[PDB]
């Protein structure tokens, strides 16, 4: 075995060490070719045909770039080939746990199908990784290339999911703490995963990426912070970091949370729920699993991909008729109709436990307007989106360490006010989208009146088109005009 | 209904007329989302996740751009909105007949599964188009927007597949002849289909595109040629056109005929053949079809996409065991091994009827070298590739008309010698690739000796690495050294 | 004369009407080839070799695109070919008044050389335009293509500089008000000039552009607002507009106000001041002008370009020795040294009349630290930069009109709170940079102590590296720590 | 001093070793900021504002990339940091000898002004380099970083211009022969200089680059060939190399030899010739030089840049009136008129000594057509362009060595016939362009008749528009029709 070269449109020619090739050439990894990165986003942005596979290669490549760069600048860190390979493998493998249509599956479907469970793609990645290693005899190959499976497997998993519980990590000691900041940065979110998806998603979406990760890599250094060795950024690059999160937020606003992409994800989720009793996936020892239970057996999960969509769409079984009809309405573009968007005001924050009650509230509103139809709770969908800088209300740049050119080994902190007054005052907000499942002209007119009335009753912000869609409703609220 | 905007990474924001939206939002068209543009190419170029869907949008867009541009420069042509819509629809729909993995299906699978049939994606496109129109009530909508279904449906089909047999077309008269040169140019191959795939494939492959279609559109004009109105290019742009075909050939050499992408297509084709008896696809009136017969019923063909690959891979049926094993070997990257490449010499041309005899010839060669194993015909795959400028031995630029700035309405011809002596002397050639199905070190060593010996016996060109892979064989042939 | 095509790396093949060609092919316009778009920026960003010439072509092109797009969507506006040409010409000609090194000349040099004068490149553009027309016999050519010089020349000038003083414009009536929003938008700054520079500067700088003007053009419409016809943007595009200004601010932070690019501009300005007595530029009737007075005669101003830099650098005249030495220090990269950056706190705002007093304040600070050298006012440079969203403290999106899909003719307003809580709370700030003209190690150490002490005394923000450069100074200030 | 980072739009963030920074920050190098890469090309392609400075940085960067890559793959080569720095410096400095408007100066001007001299930019680069080193105290700095000035300066110069005289080089021995193939490859032309200009020129021209140098670097290796260690390319990459030269030839056809860019270069050259007696450039010890003699004194040559154009344009001296008028006609776009293009036939090859006789031949032709004016030799310009693959009639790929994956240390040769029959049969040709200095309609009509008659008399190829521009002349020649 020798090194392979892969040509990636985003990063160019990437070299893969033979051990990485071995990990990649397994059913568990190759599975990612059949999972769209952006789920339902492809149904709005036709360039977004890309899958988790190629993103994982990129993440693995960049993880290697950063660890190599640090080793070259700072030989005193004693970064070994072994460390590099482990960081690359964690990079390659942090997406292994994704399900059909990526975030649709763990963000919408599993929470509704198995409310009692607490599941994340991160956890799934660790489980799939263990399955990949054991099913394919990778441990001996790791030993052949100088890795120590016991410690290094633990390291790799910790890089993906955090401590499997004071230094809380066992795979490496504090003197190598900075290695835990590369693939999945739990401290402030600044990691190579973002860097790849910014660049790759932009390339495919047809929207231009504003963040320069190559620059960041050039200016990164390791310094001592509170008895840990951590990655620090050059002081003057702080603005670029603020911009990185701004870019992330723009991408969510323009693409990842696109109102129609989301309703498509929602429709697909509904079809999966209606199919979940009837689709069987064979796992370990021939045992049969459902879409919602395949997460319990990695052998079954290996075979759970976007393919399920087409299996349902092309099914002839009358049991799958309701699920199949939903997908067919997607194809004919008879989608649930977007009614509008609003936001909470002041300190008001909508809790997850209240999401189910919201359609009922909308249907209970009593707009003083003449209506041909009356709508019921089940006619409304309410989608609540939490937008933030990756740390709820917290500013991630408060959790970043910097260095200055006159003392490159001395770590410092930079506050928001030392950067600019043009920065956000808050770092989190919620958007509420409302859609109507009845798509005829009269139902939609009515849905608009209910929605705007509900916004007024709850003291939410005025929808942007409120005066046009509900001219009889908006004047009651002085605050709006 | 009003016009929709779609954002495409290649062309930007494309406007779609409501009638086009209606055609697009049907199962027949949306199907193209599940068919990879480059088939097995994705297994070599991980950026090439793109599907026929987005390519079709682009072709439809560019077709519109060119016809609009000509109408704006030359009002005297009397190009109508009706003409524009018809050309856009033909652009959109010329890929409707593609099967799983695009060219794999009509280039390898159908020829082996149904040798008696003569099938092409072009023919399939016309059938799928008719099916799309009839199944979805499109005719009334066409009338609503000023089209005349009888004439215009004929025009659209003729644009895709040529005369459905003097002027041989019925959908438009000779004064609109130039319209037939936009979507699928049967005269010289210069059409909007190439322009989109050059740009889109390059974007995804990570290889840079050298052809500027926007420039070409700016310099295009309609002039009278032999009592037809044809599209002419500005004289000085002739070099750019030679370059366009050079680019096409480079793309085939680097990507579309990549030796490993082709062997993956071949392995997938073999799995399909082994599954063909057992997969059933439901068509019109509940009748059941096979992969190879789905082409006879468009209702069934609608459901025949890349999904078949995963249906086989994930199958548990013991009947599908052999097919499923082939695909699994793809996942583990245990692929048939490439042995080498050579070309015929002089006037020698390999005929299609002789393709089957070639593995037998290779196995019959008697290299004077010590071999642990003897290989048989069934161990060898011989792939013959015809590379040309789109017209067999003919130079397509001999079939292009030009105009000069001093007389923009007078069409002229330009010969190769009026352009450059650095151009090709021939416009067609054949490549022969040999692979071995036995992948162990000793079988591959042997396969190399047989292959090189066969090249020598047939007086084919010396493989580039011949002296390295078969040092005992190459010296016998004086011609090589 | 017929239309010319130009190939631009940003916009592709641009078509130029013959009248535009005639305007372009004059000494007054071609001058712009010898004036760098980014001035001293090229000395930091080596890709920024681009000149005002090519930017002007782009602005003229985009101005045409927008006016054409609006006319095609809304024929009822009665936009004429004449209107289009006039808007294109204003676009082409709004940069004609730039001087050597663009903003350096009217932003730094003229204010210091001729404090009594009030001069702007805008004013210069109008003067140069009039000169161009009269010197080159353009009026007859304009009449030949259907323009009415009296009204249209007025219109063009008004588009550049605003009313040459109710409806305050004379070149077009209120029903064509929207035309005044294309080239130089005095209401909110959203114009084609920005669009071209964002794209072109980014292409040359090596920083990626986040704003999509093509999208914006597609969604733009004209609606009635307060008895004027104005350009409106689609409601949901409001986020993209906020982002456009954010992008502009990032470009200023990263590139246009780069600390070293600015000090280079400052050094060049100083050399020009020292040369201003001795360089003579011949204007109308052989009369001689200086660099600072060439603005009074357009014939002389025509010959005032970046060339002055080299004329000084290559001079042998002993009178120009001091000016020439400054430029030589640029070449050897012996630049004034950047000491640091800080900002005012609270309501504090530095007025233009106080800029001269600032070096003196820095030199008067009394840091309690042992210093080998004492520095004087003349050793310090203080550069005060006003950063905003183009309207001082005002939010430009408050001055934008929108429309919604359900009523495309009805203009509406959108507030900040209807968009996001992640937006800036303020839209303007000031940055203060300090540099030292003594570049030796001991002077620079001292300069750092003075600077930080001055920040503390004035209650400015703590410099980011303050604790490292002045550890003995920073602890006195509790606010900092 | 520590390493600097520069952001280049083509290569990204490039790191510069402190010694390189010192070389760059001198008047001799910074000079290159005032010399356009493409000369008169900017007057046709307005994006091509780029200068030799930024190209030199890129060449220096890529030279470092390649030497680093080879050292990392093959530690047994013993490539030292010293070797790397020397190769970078040669890359940085191989453009130091370019004159105003780059190839215009050594390709047109010097050959006409100083026919007796044999001058090339290469020679100029060595002289400027020596001047740079000596004038700026660089030798000590080189010693400080481990270079040995005697040997290393010799090595650097040899890399630029070849042996200054079996192994003909003194700066390194045969075991380091491969180092001489990086910056300026005298064997086959495949070097980092091309790679940068392909990418950078394309970026600025608005034409897309087809060659992937990063790929080439990844597949490059050093192997023993005829008792030298040389750079070898992977066998299968041979097609990409053919394509690289095809790309180079396309760029010449489309841009570098653009008919109008060339006539502008010719006009500028004529102005320089007319100014050469009167412009004085001050060199060593105050001595005065002319444009054509500044090459004899590097102090003077340091000050000879594109500035000369503007010095002439802006001059008031009546002696410079004729030169100044030529440049003014450029600004008004009153250029010499292109008449047509043709090529020699068969074995016919035009020698340099016959270039001067060609205008006379054109004027002596006797077209049997009625002409209002008779034209003289001095009215015609004949531009003869030799287009090739960099080695006259020779195929450079015959001078490239390859390796195969099965024996990476064994160098091999590949012939054209082992690659493709679609490759050129010849590797050199000549183009003849004719222009007329009389631009009125009747002169140009007449010029066309003379030109086509001359083509017919000389048995050159038929101009593409021949039948249109000279319908009475073309029928006499049966060969044409
Ligand atoms: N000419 C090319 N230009 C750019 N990318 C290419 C080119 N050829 C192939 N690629 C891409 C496709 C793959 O991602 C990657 C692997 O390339 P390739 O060198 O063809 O691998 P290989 O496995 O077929 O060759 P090998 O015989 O060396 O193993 O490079
Ligand atoms: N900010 C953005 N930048 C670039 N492209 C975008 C942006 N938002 C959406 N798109 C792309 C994705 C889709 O292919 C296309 C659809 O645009 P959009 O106007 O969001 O559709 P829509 O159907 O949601 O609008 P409408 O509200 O009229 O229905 O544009
Ligand atoms: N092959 C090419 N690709 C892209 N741009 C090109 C090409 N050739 C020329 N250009 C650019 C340079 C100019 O900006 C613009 C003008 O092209 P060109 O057609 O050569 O004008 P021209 O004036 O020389 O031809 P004409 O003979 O029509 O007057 O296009
Ligand atoms: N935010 C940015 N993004 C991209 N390029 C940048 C950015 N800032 C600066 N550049 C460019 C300008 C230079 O070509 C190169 C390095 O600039 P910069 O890091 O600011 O140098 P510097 O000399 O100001 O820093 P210092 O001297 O503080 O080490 O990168
Ligand atoms: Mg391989
Ligand atoms: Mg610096």
């Amino acid at each position: 075995d020798t090194m392979k070269v892969i040509n990636d449109p985003i990063h160019g020619h990437i070299e893969l060490h033979p051990l990485l090739v071995r990990i990649i050439d397994t059913p568990q990894f190759q599975r990612l070719r059949y999972i769209k990165q952006l789920g339902g986003g492809y149904y709005v942005f036709p360039g977004a045909s890309h899958n988790r596979f190629e993103h994982s290669l990129g993440v693995g490549y960049l993880a290697g770039c950063l660890v190599h760069a640090l080793g070259e600048k700072q030989p005193e860190l004693q970064i070994s080939e072994r460390d590099v390979l482990c960081v690359q493998i964690a990079g390659l493998c942090r997406n292994l746990g994704h399900g059909p249509f990526s975030h649709m599956f763990d963000g919408r479907f599993i929470p509704l199908a198995r409310p009692e469970v607490k599941w994340t793609h991160e956890q799934g990645s660790v489980m799939m990784f263990e399955h990949l290693i054991n099913s394919n005899g990778i441990k001996p190959v790791m030993e052949q290339y100088g890795l120590i499976p016991e410690e290094d497997i633990c390291f790799i998993k910790e890089q993906i999911v955090g401590p499997l519980e004071l230094w809380p990590y066992k795979g490496r000691p504090e003197n190598k703490s900075f290695l835990y900041e590369i693939v999945s940065n739990k401290r402030n979110g600044i990691d190579v995963d973002k860097w790849d998806y910014f660049a790759r998603d932009c390339h495919h979406l047809g929207i231009q990426n504003n963040f320069d990760y190559k620059r960041f890599i050039k200016f990164a250094r390791v310094c001592e912070v509170d008895n840990e060795l951590r990655i620090c950024a050059r002081d003057k690059e702080v603005g670029n970091l603020y911009d990185m999160f701004h870019t992330r937020n723009s991408l969510h606003r323009r693409a990842y949370q696109h109102k129609v992409g989301n309703i498509i994800d929602t429709m697909i989720t509904d079809a999966f729920l209606k199919a979940d009793d009837y689709i069987e996936i064979t796992g370990a020892g021939g045992k049969k699993y459902r879409i919602s239970t395949a997460i319990d057996d990695m052998e079954a999960y290996t075979k759970l991909t976007d393919n399920i969509f087409l299996e349902i769409l092309y099914s002839t079984d009358p049991k799958l008729k309701d699920a199949r009809e939903i997908l067919k309405q997607i194809e004919y573009r008879n989608l649930f109709k977007y009614v509008g968007e609003t936001q909470p005001t002041g300190q008001i924050k909508i809790k997850r436990e209240d999401y189910e009650s919201l359609p009922k509230e909308v249907a209970s509103a009593k707009p003083k307007v003449l209506l041909d139809v009356k709508l019921k709770a089940e006619d409304f969908i309410v989608d609540v989106i939490n937008m933030d800088y990756g740390m709820q209300e917290k500013n991630p740049i408060d959790h970043v360490s910097f260095y200055c050119k006159t003392a490159p080994n001395r770590a410092i902190r930079i506050t928001k006010n030392q950067v600019s007054q043009l920065l956000p005052e808050k770092f989190a907000e919620q958007l509420i989208r409302v859609y109507c499942k009845k798509v005829d002209r009269k139902s939609l007119y009515a849905a608009r009146q209910y929605f705007v009335q509900w916004c007024a009753d709850r003291n939410f912000t005025k929808p942007q088109d409120g005066d046009v869609i509900a001219p009889l409703i908006t004047p009651q609220k002085k605050e709006w005009n």
